[PDB]
Parts: C-alpha cells; structure tokens; sequence
C-alpha cells in the first residue's frame, strides 16, 4: 500500500508530463503551418512582381 | 555639319530618360515588395506571441 501509492504518482506524473508534451507539439505545429503560410503567400507575391 | 551630333546627343539624352524612369519603377516595386515582407513577418512574429 505504500508502493501502490507510489507508483500512482509515478503513473501520474508521466500522464501529466506526457499531455504535456503533446500540448506543446500541438503548438509547434500549428505555429509552422503558419509560418509555411505566411511565406507560401509571400513567395508568390514576388512572383507576380518578377 | 553639325546637327548630326545633336541627333544623337538627343538620342542619349531619350535613352537617359527612359532607363532612369525603367530604374525608379523597380526600385518602386521592391519598395512596395520589402514593406510587405516587413508587415508579414510583423503580423507572423505577434501570432506567435499569442501562442506561448
């Protein structure tokens, strides 16, 4: 009963530090999808300039 | 002669002309292109910032 209780928080704490991780992926992601967009966008700006 | 010269001296004068108006409309364009690059990364760089 003390090991048990143990490794719950062990079990929690990679619950915990997983999601977050995932979270911040998720960020990265989205963040790049954006900068791919941005620049996407701008590249053919230039183009119609020549 | 000599109006032969002037003929081509207005020439080149013309020429002048038209490639330095040909030169401020590019650099115009990369004006207008460079300020757009400026405002984009701008807008992309205060985004991020509203994602931690």
């Amino acid at each position: 009963s003390s090991a048990l209780d143990k490794l719950k928080e062990f079990g929690n704490t990679l619950e915990d530090k997983a999601r977050e991780l995932i979270s911040r992926i998720k960020q990265s992601e989205l963040s790049a999808k954006m900068r791919e967009w941005f620049s996407e966008t701008f590249q053919k700006v230039k183009e119609k300039l020549k």
